[PDB]
């Protein structure tokens, strides 16, 4: 609304969606397409999409994609992701340190079909984040839907 938005996050097996101030920005509910890790970059004062990316994590090179593509993102942006399907498996270690340095709680631990959601400042703090762990192989982590209110930044 004003000094704030108010950002909600889907993570789950076979759908994302990012919504911004009441207006979808990312929906992905296809069958076969959009496995892993969407990233969404946020202007920090006006809410307005400036990258949209998807990292295909279960397969190898996605990972080192991504670390690249996120070492380019300015501190102060806002950072969203979420998993659709499965996003660990080439998840490796060089992008598990990057977003533990983000303040990514779950992100660092992500594991085999876990659903998980976040919302941050690339330069910290976290505003939000929730996780699911797959209860077995052949299962995925519960959906999660995350509501978080991100700070503007004005002057
Ligand atoms: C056909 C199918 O259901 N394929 C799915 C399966 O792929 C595999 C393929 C092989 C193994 N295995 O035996 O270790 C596990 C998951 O899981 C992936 C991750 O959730 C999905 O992206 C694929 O869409």
């Amino acid at each position: 609304p004003r000094r704030v938005l108010d950002v909600e996050v889907y993570s789950s097996r076979s759908k994302v969606y990012v919504a911004v101030d009441g207006t979808t920005v990312l929906e992905d509910e296809a069958r076969e397409q959009g496995r892993g890790i969407h990233v969404i970059v946020l202007n920090q004062a006006t809410g307005h999409v400036m990258a949209k990316r998807v990292f295909d994590t279960y397969s190898p090179h996605e990972d080192e994609a991504m670390v690249l593509f996120l070492n380019m993102v300015a501190p102060g942006r806002v950072l969203i992701c979420t998993v659709k399907d499965e996003g660990s498996f080439h998840l490796k270690d060089t992008a598990k340190a990057l977003l533990r340095s983000l303040g990514s709680q779950a992100g660092p631990a992500l594991g085999w079909r876990d659903t998980w959601a976040f919302v941050g400042r690339k330069g910290g703090p976290v505003f939000g984040e929730k996780h699911s762990k797959s209860p077995a192989l052949s299962s995925w982590g519960d959906p999660v839907l995350l509501k978080t209110d991100v700070p503007l930044s004005s002057a």
